[PDB]
């Protein structure tokens, strides 16, 4: 019932349209840290602690 | 009962005929279109829309 049929006289028949879509995404921020003292390094048994 | 049996006298017996059929096909017309304006091209963000 929706086939674009055409007669020998043509005319303004079977017009169509188009569409488009948009996608999006965003970034975020992360981080963490730790703290220490000089003694916690110098007097510790393991010299490879850091 | 319908075998073409023939005797020694021959004669006009067991005549047959033939037939033929006609097939047909035809073509049809199709088409469609779309329209646009100059502003839909010049002011649109996407220079590759067309």
């Amino acid at each position: 019932s929706k086939l674009p049929l055409l007669t020998e006289n043509g005319g303004r028949v079977n017009r169509v349209g188009f569409t488009r879509i948009a996608r999006e995404g965003s970034i975020h921020k992360f981080g963490f840290f730790y703290e220490f003292t000089q003694e916690s390094i110098d007097f510790d048994s393991d010299d490879g602690l850091m």
